[PDB]
């Protein structure tokens, strides 16, 4: 069971410095939850453009 | 570190988004995709808030 993907040091360094200076204006409260927002954004934004906007499916 | 945590279901909906379209979105690998997602939203941030520079550390 995977619970984290792989950015690399100096990616995963890169965005602990973006939050540290935005997160306050963006509302997130905390690291992770500021991944999980990004993340989910760009989930979102991919069912709208190619799945008419709804989720796409777990392959079962 | 290396990775960032973000559970098992956001991964496995991470995984299905990225089979679906990634060559369209042209990634040729999962860590590409993730790569170019985190950095996308790094510069989306240093043009609302560093008028697109770079972010630095505070020293």
């Amino acid at each position: 069971v995977k619970m984290t993907v792989t950015v690399g040091e100096e990616r995963r360094a890169r965005l602990r410095t973006a939050y540290t200076l935005t997160h306050l204006q963006e509302g997130h409260r905390t690291f992770s939850g500021f991944i999980a927002a990004a993340l989910d954004a760009e989930v979102q934004r991919l069912e709208q453009r190619y799945n008419e906007g709804r989720r796409f499916e777990n392959a079962e």
